[PDB]
């Protein structure tokens, strides 16, 4: 029955993707930015600049109000506001409906963003991570413990505007090709995985790999960019600087502020690396790869003139907080969030990222010694 839930995500690009639902009796619509990266199910629910609509809780006849508030800082934006519960449902997933925690958003800064077409947010981490503490018992729980609905969700997000499917409780087969690779969940709070090896056209980065997942690295759709730890940054702008280096770029380029063009249809892909990166595997001292292509971290944006252009932002940036294998790592792979097993599987997306000599892959087996030692502890 999953067909129903493909197509059901849109967005726009930089802008995350979004899936309807419904909350409160009777039953309210709005928009929701799918969020691996958190674990707060949140809506807008007081008026608000860029808001069209957000919750009126005096309109449902099933709120309840737990008395108690809330806030939550991401890296950027952060709203607060009331916790309670009521009934929630998603028009294209799963027929069933939940009695949820809904954190009810009565003041924000820089959370909503103008014209996003999301009024609210679903984390689909875990409840260690969720404000005000791990008591709050995260969406995605709800719906496993009060339905049958297997405890696993895939999700498909398409580049280019975009669209995805967000597939609740199981894996749908035409929305991939090849074989499912799968990662360990290395600890059940943000989907923490380990990145094993690194390599930029076919060359190793040669650090340590403890480097790579400092201090942690996880799996985030609601982060636009590939996210890096400042020292892994330093060496794959240096490498994909000394690649492209046929033309030039300025700085501002390379902090992802300016954007770069070129005349309609002469980007110059090939000057620009892939980027492999390797996955702790199943078995012992055994890892897969996947491979973003150029398509991918250079993320398509409107443009700035009245030209018909096409130009870019550089969609890799510099982390303090781990590695972030944000929406354009996701894009045009399968992910499968397999909470059952504690493992994330990858798979080429049948909206796979097109390139002329190129292909974005999912490859393995490889072997790969003391993987152990790349966690951060
Ligand atoms: C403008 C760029 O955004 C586009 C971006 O919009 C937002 C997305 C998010 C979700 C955040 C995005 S992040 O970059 O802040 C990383 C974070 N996940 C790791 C993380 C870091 C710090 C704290 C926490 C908590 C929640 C566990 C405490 C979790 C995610 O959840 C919050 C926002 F406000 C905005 N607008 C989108 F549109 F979705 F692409």
């Amino acid at each position: 029955s999953f067909v129903e839930m493909v197509d059901n995500l849109r967005g726009k690009s930089g802008q995350g993707y979004y899936v309807e639902m419904t909350v409160g009796s009777p039953p309210q619509t709005l928009n929701i930015l799918v969020d691996t990266g958190s674990s707060n199910f949140a809506v807008g629910a007081a008026p608000h600049p860029f808001l069209h609509r957000y919750y009126q809780r005096q309109l449902s006849s099933t709120y309840r109000d737990l008395r108690k508030g809330v806030y939550v800082p991401y890296t950027q934006g952060k709203w607060e506001g009331e916790l309670g519960t009521d009934l929630v449902s998603i028009p294209h997933g799963p027929n069933v409906t939940v009695r949820a925690n809904i954190a009810a958003i009565t003041e924000s800064d820089k959370f909503f963003i103008n014209g996003s077409n999301w009024e609210g947010i679903l984390g689909l981490a875990y409840a260690e991570i969720a404000r005000p503490d791990d008591s709050l018992e995260p969406f995605f729980d709800s719906l496993v413990k009060q339905t049958h609905v297997p405890n696993l969700f895939s999700l498909q997000l398409c580049g280019a505007s975009v669209g995805g499917s967000m597939i609740i409780g199981g894996i749908d087969h035409s929305l991939y090709t090849g074989s499912l690779w799968y990662t360990p969940i290395r600890r059940e709070w943000y989907y923490e995985v380990i990145i094993v090896r690194v390599e930029i056209n076919g060359q190793d980065l040669k650090m340590d790999c403890k480097e790579y997942n400092y201090d942690k690295s996880i799996v985030d759709s609601g982060t636009t960019n590939l996210r890096l730890p400042k020292k892994v940054f330093e060496a794959a702008v240096k490498s994909i600087k000394a690649a492209s280096s046929t033309e030039k770029f300025p700085d501002g380029f390379w902090l992802g502020e300016q954007l770069v063009c070129w005349q309609a249809g002469t980007t110059p892909w090939n000057i620009f690396p892939v980027i492999s990166l390797y996955l702790m595997g199943e078995v012992t001292n055994q890892s897969f790869r996947i491979t973003i292509l150029p398509q991918q971290y250079l993320r398509p944006v409107e443009d700035v003139a009245t030209s018909q252009d096409d130009c870019y932002k550089f969609a890799i940036s510099q982390s303090s907080t781990g590695t972030v294998m944000g929406a354009v790592i996701m894009e045009g792979f399968y992910v499968v969030f397999d909470r059952a097993r504690k493992r994330i599987g990858f798979a080429v997306s049948a909206c796979h990222v097109h390139d002329e000599f190129r292909t974005a892959a999912v490859e393995g087996p490889f072997v790969t010694l003391d993987m152990e030692d790349c966690g951060y502890n």
